[PDB]
C-alpha cells in the first residue's frame, strides 16, 4: 500500500470527506468503518472527531487498499491520514466508529483496526459504554 498526495476540500461526517485527488475534487469514504449516522448517537462527534481531525492536519494522505478504489455511489474508497495518523483507526479507536463493510480485496488493515476496536470496546468508549 502507499500513501498518496490530498488537501482537505471539506469534511462532511464521521467517515465520509471531501478530498482534492490529482488536481480532481472527490468525496471519500473510509474503508472498514462505520460512525454513526448524524442524526443518531455519537453521529455529531464522530463527524466533529473526523473534521478536527482533517481540518488541522498540515499533510493529508489518501492510501489505496488492493481492490476497487470506487464504491457503487462514485465514492473514492480508502485509508485516510492526518499528518500520518489513520483517520480510519482513530475513529475506531475512541469508539466513534465500529469495524464494517469488511470486503475481500479491499481489508489490507482490518487487524490492525479491529486491534483498535478490541481497546475502545475494553476501555468501553463512547460507543461501547
Ligand atoms: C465502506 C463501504 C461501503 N460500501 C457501500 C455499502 C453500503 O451500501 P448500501 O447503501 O446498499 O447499504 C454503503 C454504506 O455507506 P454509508 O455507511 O456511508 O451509508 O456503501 C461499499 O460498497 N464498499 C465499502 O467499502
Ligand atoms: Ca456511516
Amino acid at each position: 500500500l502507499h500513501k498518496e498526495p490530498a488537501t482537505l476540500i471539506k469534511a462532511i461526517d464521521g467517515d465520509t470527506v471531501k478530498l482534492m485527488y490529482k488536481g480532481q475534487p472527490m468525496t471519500y469514504r473510509l474503508l472498514l468503518v462505520d460512525t454513526p449516522e448524524f442524526n443518531e448517537k455519537y453521529g455529531p462527534e464522530a463527524s466533529a472527531f473526523t473534521k478536527k481531525m482533517v481540518e488541522n492536519a498540515k499533510k493529508i494522505e489518501v492510501e489505496f487498499d488492493k481492490g476497487q478504489r470506487t464504491d457503487k455511489y462514485g465514492r473514492g474508497l480508502a485509508y485516510i491520514y492526518a499528518d500520518g495518523k489513520m483517520v480510519n483507526e482513530a475513529l475506531v479507536r475512541q469508539g466513534l466508529a465500529k469495524v464494517a463493510y469488511v470486503y475481500k480485496g479491499n481489508n489490507t488493515h482490518e487487524q490492525l483496526l479491529r486491534k483498535a476496536e478490541a481497546q475502545a470496546k475494553k476501555e468501553k468508549l463512547n460507543i461501547w459504554s
